[PDB]
């Protein structure tokens, strides 16, 4: 018997005002 | 017997005002 | 017996005002 | 018998005003 | 019998005003 | 001036003999 | 001037014989 | 002037014989 | 002038014979 | 002028025979 529930994975749980930059989850190299 | 439920995966659970930038989940290289 | 339900995958669960930028799920290279 | 529940993984649980920089989860190299 | 619950992993549980820098979870090399 | 090239993203760069299991890129929940 | 190149992201760079198990990149919950 | 190159991210750079278990990159909860 | 190169991130650089267990990069909770 | 190169991050640089246990990079809670 296996009971698995209610897992979650959020990257950004909130509110942003005036995002002029970068919100990136996974980057390899590159220039921001 | 297997019971799996209520998993979730969100990247951005929230509200944005005036997004002038970048909201990226997975980038490889490149310039923001 | 297998019981799997109520999984979900959202990228952007919220509201945006004046999106002048980029909202990208998965990019490989390239210039924003 | 296995009972696993209510795990979570957030990167950013909060609110940002005027994000002019970078919010990156996992970077390899590159210039910010 | 196994009972595991309510684990969590946050990187940034708080609010930022005027982020002009970098908030990075895991970097290998590179220039900030 | 922007010069971005030669990015790549592979999940499985190799050879498999007698795959009787599962090779999955991104799963949410469920039983293997 | 921006010069970004030759980034890569592999999950499995190699060879497998007789895969009877699971090779998963990103799982949320669930039973293997 | 920005010069970024030759970044890489591998999870499994090698060979496996008789994989009867699990090779998982990122799991949240669940039973192996 | 910025010169960044040859960064890498491997989790498993080697060979496995008869993997009957678990090779997991990042787990939150759960039973192995 | 910035010159950064040849950084690396490995978790397991070697070979395993008969892995019947667990090889985990980062766990929060849970039972092995």
């Amino acid at each position: 018997g296996y009971e698995v529930h209610h897992q979650k994975l959020v990257f950004f749980a909130g509110d942003v005002g005036s995002n002029k930059g970068a919100i990136i989850g996974l980057m390899v190299g590159g220039v921001v």
